[PDB]
């Protein structure tokens, strides 16, 4: 069943039961992930670290912020993350935070945006940042970044010696190609956009990013950023290495979806995300629903809205109509004391393979919460 | 498949593919999990920290180490791994490194033992130490510590006010009871003798460990040993709660190799662990090879053994064989510069419920690659 034509497993590392990372088959799996993954993304290096996308996001501050000055776009709570991260290790010089803005401030609740793009851009000047993070989409906003946006973010900084880390692991089939946006790091996880099982951070990396990566050193161990990419050069170059057991089993089960949507057309599955995202959006405007994120950086993907139900809020009466939501979160950008919304995911190869049903089962579950 | 009973999937951290740590099939498979490991070890409290055991290892120290002083009982290289974990981090206040010694200091191979236990308890009195951090069984070595020795190592740190950390990584099916042995972190990970699919470091404590792991601050946002017992405790309390996305449906597979292990019987797969083991052992002894771990402190899921043979200590011969073993790796304990081996897992339900195979299995090969 698991590695069918391989050796007899007396290793260290596992038990029949698993995928021995040494095998010829898991060399196969990330020769695949590797190559796919590059190509999706337009990187010079992929990188998996155990864990969650968090885990990766960690792996990046803590191989290229030590002691640096970064500039943080801050949209909502996992944005604010990065915040989480730097203040718990103390391990940055310094940070700056642009928090999303409301574009009016009125009792009645006003959609937000990022923080404009000429500011953003003037304050990576004035602070010479030697790293900027941002989220492409805000999963408790639904923010989501133009690509625009994003390329003015990489020429400033690059205009003072800096890289510029997005954390696409919202963007869903929303795909940012690194170096026509001059991204950097983008990082990604299996289990939003990809449709697997959760078990790692991706860390994919410009060659500008490669080069400070090699010539900087990470102050933890086990999410070291330069470590990891020299295990996965060891696969690269014909072979493996250990660092940290790998979830092997969860990695090949990644490769499979990763060429599931490749044989779909990760083109099609892109303007999937958009219609899908589009058409939900338009059923809750339609209901009198309104988006927590201001016109023009409405995320697919990801679909916040607000409401004064706590049922509706916190997700339980979706959950009587069938449906799994997410309960609304704060956004730690100064919002209201008012606050209240709720959140939609559409991720995913078996929804954006079937919009109209998607679409319609979301529209059933609304009627019978509104009704 | 996979969740089918579940709600429709429309939330911001899962598809359909994968099963929802909101769902109430996870939260039965976290509610098995921690009664099972709490039941196997006799801890108070097991969390589940995503990534490796390497990274349990890693939110065990930065939880309890900052600017504390410790000792490690280093017998090989993945208790150099604490080192490792300390000299990368630079939190800890100190270290102090008891490492094992060869039975006598000749040109030919002699084994190793772990220091003396007059000597780390006397050691450790001296240090004060906050915290005492020592591997159960020694990957790169097969040094297996007596329970004796533990609970010797338990009475003297308590006896200072410090707490008695295990690795139990490599332990395979030689279960430790913590209160019986005084042992107040044990950490394990379900990939080795647990028989499931890498994904997560398992961390158990006892009462005192609850009690230090409440009063401390973690310098690590991703690997927070606290804010993992939080979310483990919203598993406990009949919900759920997130903190970055774990390993669901590996979790789950993990679940049913604990209820599969069980169902044989936890005391049968002792008794059979070291069983293998020593048959294993006696095989190699019979055909003139070493073992590297001294008379007394011989594991039985890792056995690593002498040979002055490059295709033997890489692994190659073995391979040609059928067999997939481990390379032999350094120790980091001043072993002479000659000091060359190889390295047997005898991990994993398969093997351990047809214990006559897996010797014939493992004979025929040794006598293929010795020919």
């Amino acid at each position: 069943d698991i590695d069918p034509n391989g050796l007899l497993e007396y290793s260290v590392v596992y038990t029949d039961r698993a995928l021995n990372h040494m095998s010829k088959a898991f060399q196969e799996v990330m020769n695949d992930l590797l190559s796919n993954l590059k190509t999706v993304y337009n990187a010079e290096a992929a990188v998996i670290i155990p864990g969650s996308g968090t885990y990766g996001m960690e792996a990046v501050a803590r191989q290229l912020t030590i002691d640096e000055d970064c500039l943080i776009i801050r949209n909502g709570w996992f944005s604010y993350r990065w915040t989480q991260i730097l203040e718990k290790g103390k391990f940055a010089k310094s940070s700056t935070v642009l928090t999303a803005e409301r574009t009016e401030d009125t009792e009645a609740p006003k959609p937000f945006a990022p923080v404009d793009i000429e500011t953003a851009v003037a304050k990576i000047k004035e602070d010479k940042s030697a790293i900027v993070y941002a989220p492409h989409v805000e999963t408790s906003s639904g923010i989501i970044l133009s690509e625009e946006y994003i390329k003015a973010l990489s020429e400033a900084v690059h205009s003072v010696g800096g890289l510029l880390v997005i954390d696409c692991i919202a963007s869903g089939c929303v795909w940012l190609d690194m170096k026509e946006l001059g991204i950097d790091v983008l990082i990604s996880a299996p289990q939003k956009g990809w449709s697997s099982t959760p078990c790692a951070g991706l860390v994919m990396l410009s060659a500008a990013a490669i080069k400070k990566v090699e010539s900087t050193e990470s102050n933890c161990f086990s999410l070291d950023l330069k470590q990891w990419l020299t295990i996965m050069r060891a696969y690269e170059n014909g072979g493996h290495a250990y660092h940290a057991t790998m979830p092997t089993d969860s990695l090949r089960q990644f490769r499979d979806a990763i060429l599931e949507a490749k044989e779909i057309g990760f083109d099609i599955l892109r303007d999937a995300q958009w219609e899908l995202g589009n058409r939900v959006r338009k059923v809750l405007t339609d209901k009198g629903i309104e988006s927590v994120a201001a016109e023009g950086f409405e995320a697919p993907g990801v679909v916040v809205s607000y409401t004064e139900r706590d049922d509706m809020h916190k997700g339980s009466a979706f959950a009587e109509a069938g449906l799994q939501i997410a309960a609304g979160v704060p956004l730690k950008v100064g919002e209201p004391d008012n606050f209240k919304t709720f959140r939609l995911g559409l991720f995913g190869l078996d929804k954006l393979t079937d919009i109209d049903g998607t679409v319609e089962r979301f529209e059933k579950a609304l009627d019978e919460v509104l009704a």
